[PDB]
């Protein structure tokens, strides 16, 4: 059992202008390519130390491991997140818990924003759904570190302010890429994944 | 006493073609920029919780602190260490040094291509200067953690592998823009920073 | 300003036989003493730095600030929170919040029991009051590691699990110092905090 | 694999009055019996996720496996580096290794106490070979980080500055416990390990 890259559910220039063709094929074809490829890997390097017992080596590769892995993670819910078909505000019990849980809709993408820019170096921005306290709640994670194995928190949105998301359009102007990312979020895939936290 | 953005001792194309010209204005005007301003806002703030004796106010301000302020370090002597008439190898007592610490010039260019391409993420890639040890040394930082500042190795050349170093020319390639900026280093200025540091 | 080691609300030995009189004499008298002293000389330093804009000295004397400056921040909210006369439960809107948040009083106990021994290391366990959303929060801390300038919670009750805060009487058993510490618990200080956290 | 907890080379009480008996029962079948034990549980897990591809799991089991991972391996080793039949100094190329690299011995001694006392929380000192510069190298690591696996050097020497390593008999007084282990160094292991670094 070996992990795939998993194909785009849009072409390359379906979320124009927001985010132009070129960082879309680099970030799918080229980054998460290599994530995979480095996490399936580091899986059968990880599988002969732990056959073995070298823990040494199973330390040795966690950088890599958590690196590689958390992009494979993070990214395959990036490309949910986002549609040519997004933008504007969730419906049904979604939208209640975030009127509920931060105030309002605009205040939200106030808190997400705030998260995602504040960012210093590489990293995510997330949206997560807090099991034990059963409500929702924003959280940064560095470089790839991914939100649920390193927080608990199951990913409900995922903002990559990774600068190979949008340096080549925005270069370094981090607010202009958050401004617009709001407009392509596919807020149908984010309430499947909020409803099946709830049972 | 503030800190200043230094002018770059060479114009933005000047070493073209190995890092364009958009790249040069940039990474100097906008990135440096904001760094040395950020710097000057969090050290104002600093004095304020010292005089106040607010120590939760003082490690609030250290992630900010360390970022800017290592910003402003690293890259005040990323421009010097680049320059047109650079390229090539040392010469003196430095090239001796780099063939009895790593063997030969070549194998010291492996060694800190291997450290800066092995950054996961943002971070830099630096020669140092073991003081105690009295020999030369590499190493890798995370984001802008400075190096002097972080492990106590004096500065001689540093590679900074941000992805807004390079991204704009070679894309997700960092070892294309890694095997570049090779030509243009400023032997002669890292020279001057590593016979300061012996006497 | 010259910080102070605070005099303690109590004799050593008035909390057995739940933490006898030789750990609290030693945990004030010796272990509190030298954060003190070192954030002073700390402190001291960072002065002479700004002044001379050595941004480099200030990131070196970061981890001292914060271990030390950390250490008086917790140290001094520790005493308080315990007392000969505590024990037993919260009252008022406190006991509300504690069952509002974690369910019951018990339960709570369970969460932050959980959280301070899984500190692997020497770190805090903390309760904490998250002003932003207007509810209590449970968050553990690593070495000394202020809760409010790590992570923005007001601290209303932490529990010590460095070794040297019970190992002299419990040995490795970590748990059985956190049975016993509850016995000891100034609520009445706990309350005082949670009401300064409203209006 | 199943590790086990390996058999002590002398009774509790054979390092007296350097490190009394009460430390070493408890250090042995305490603190370390409990290290393999999770770390048994915790690859038994890493098992199970690799076989479902629970990227998530891996990275939550990751701060379990390198706590017990890095105690079964830094333990393991102190055992071995002390020795009722120890103390005094080394002898043939060791000792001119430390000579050669730290000036002398009692320098090395100073270096050594320094990174040890150093240690802020918990954590180790190590006296390691850097067989990429074919020379000796002192490092500290936090936690239970183990040496190799984190910074690749090959364990010599270590020092357990974990407060339960000293508490019992020297309180908060590291700095004695340090002057005192001195006397039980098994330097006949400390050789081995250093000839088995050399072809
Ligand atoms: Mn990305
Ligand atoms: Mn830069
Ligand atoms: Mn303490
Ligand atoms: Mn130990």
């Amino acid at each position: 059992m070996k992990h795939s890259l998993p194909d785009l559910p849009y072409d390359y220039g379906a979320l124009e202008p927001h985010i132009n063709a070129q960082i879309m094929q680099l970030h799918h074809s080229k980054h998460h390519a290599a994530y995979v490829n480095n996490l399936n890997v580091t899986e059968e390097k990880y599988q002969e130390a732990l056959a073995k017992g070298d823990v040494t080596a199973q330390i040795a590769l966690q950088p890599a491991l958590k690196f590689n892995g958390g992009g494979h993670i993070n990214h395959s819910i990036f490309w949910t997140n986002l549609s040519p078909n997004g933008g504007g505000e969730p419906k049904g019990e979604l939208l209640e818990a975030i009127k509920r849980d931060f105030g309002s809709f605009d205040k939200f993408k106030e808190k997400l924003t705030a998260a995602s820019v504040g960012v210093q170096g590489s990293g995510w921005g997330w949206l997560g759904f807090n099991k034990e306290r059963g409500h929702l709640q924003i959280a940064a994670c560095p470089n790839q570190d991914p939100l649920q194995g390193t927080t608990g928190l199951i990913p409900l949105l995922g903002i990559d302010v990774f600068e190979h998301a949008y340096y080549l359009q925005y270069k370094n102007v981090r607010p202009d890429y958050l401004k617009a990312i709001w407009n392509v979020i596919n807020w149908e895939n984010v309430t499947e994944r909020y409803m099946a936290c709830k049972k």
